[PDB]
């Protein structure tokens, strides 16, 4: 048999329906989520850190004079310095007195925390969407499995064949651009290709962890050593990824809507509940059973005891029933005003058995069926005082 519905996107909570084909006994449906990512399709771009000015020996060309050549170097400065005579120690350093000659040489490279801490820039695209699913029916147990959301793939849970999707909203929380750092992920809209602005976000832009060329912008500027001592003092903006690291704005792990986390290996939005799921479920026909061994139902009413429209199952309804023949058959309300915490009573004979329910309803209108024959419990006027409710 194959049997067709919608169940909303939400995980926690199971969704619970009566299959039934004229002829066989119904088996109850139960199917939850547990969990849904909508996983992008993302490539790295680049991985920005703090950088590091390292500067290689200046040297001090005495009578005379030492120009310098440009380098294949990132952020590489020359410049010479005229008139120094530095002063080392035990005695002063070629007493020529118009040297003419330094060489300040400063260049930008990666730093050691480079390869510990670094804000990875990825690309979004739409990417594909998958849930894991938890589902019952009739009498076999719980089973689970990974199932992609789309109208194509099926699923084997158990032996039963199940399709789930596509998404009904398109929506994703995440954009065409995003910076994964540490455990969490920031919507940082304008990671640069490379075009860095010395010390924003993008200021050491790597086109991966290991390239042997990192675009370096830092207005690394390079200043005369004073008053005859020899070092190669310069002066640049301080690092952009540090200060991006300080004054980010929240992760998009604090301000996704619909209440959802976000796992970072495969970069996924779990949990995050909106829209609905289309379903089709294939049960094997083996999980049916003829009508005539299961109890038949008639003579039935249903008293209301006591409910209140809470969150939890603050409801109890009991139905009296005069026996057909003993046996075990399932329950379910197909009406959107009430949802049942039991699946499956054991009737008796003058089986009147009992049920709990939650409802948002002040007064409710549901209809339960109960094996293959249907009650409604108009409901009595309840009172008021993270689960399902229609609020209609």
């Amino acid at each position: 048999y194959e049997h067709t519905a919608v169940m909303p996107n939400k995980v926690g909570i199971p969704y619970k329906a009566l299959v039934e084909r004229p002829g066989y006994a119904p088996v109850h449906l139960q199917i939850q989520l547990v969990n849904t990512r909508i996983i992008p399709s993302t490539n790295l771009e680049y991985i920005t850190c703090k950088y590091k000015t390292k500067v290689p020996s200046p040297v001090v060309k005495c009578c005379g004079a030492t120009q310098c050549t440009s380098k294949p170097h990132p952020d590489y400065q020359c410049q010479v310095f005229s008139g120094v005579y530095p002063f080392m120690y035990g005695g002063a350093y070629c007493f020529c007195d118009t040297e003419n000659t330094q060489m300040s040489e400063a260049y930008v490279e990666r730093s050691e925390e480079c390869s510990i801490d670094h804000a990875k820039a990825y690309k979004v695209h739409t990417g594909t969407v998958q849930a894991m699913v938890n589902i019952t029916y009739g009498s076999v147990s719980w089973r689970s499995a990974d199932v992609y959301v789309n109208g194509e793939t099926p699923a084997k849970i158990g032996d039963a064949k199940l399709i789930i999707g596509p998404l009904s909203s398109a929506w994703s929380p995440f954009d065409n651009k995003v910076v994964v750092y540490g455990h969490e992920v920031y919507n940082y809209d304008f990671p640069e290709y490379g075009t860095g602005k010395a010390g924003s976000f993008g200021d050491l832009q790597s086109r991966t962890s290991t390239s042997n060329d990192l675009y370096a912008n830092t207005n690394l500027k390079l200043q005369r050593p004073q008053a005859g001592i020899v070092h190669t003092p310069f002066t640049q903006v301080p690092s952009g990824f540090e200060r991006w690291k300080k004054d980010k704005g929240a992760p998009l792990n604090d301000v996704a809507p619909f209440g959802c986390s976000i796992a970072l290996e495969p970069l996924r939005a779990e949990n995050c509940a909106v829209g609905s799921i289309p379903i089709s479920i294939d049960i094997p026909d083996a999980a049916f059973t003829r009508i005539s061994e299961t109890p038949t139902v008639s003579d039935l009413e249903c008293k209301i005891t006591e409910c209140t429209y809470a969150f939890d199952f603050g409801g109890i309804a009991t139905v009296a029933y005069k026996s057909s023949k003993a046996g075990n058959c399932p329950i379910h309300s197909p009406s959107g005003v009430a949802v049942i915490k039991e699946n499956d009573v054991t009737l008796a004979e003058s089986g009147s058995f009992t049920f709990h329910f939650s409802t948002a309803n002040i007064h409710p209108a549901f209809k339960l069926q109960v094996c293959t024959s249907a009650v409604t419990c108009k409901g009595d006027c309840k009172p008021p005082k993270q689960h399902t409710e229609s609020f209609t």
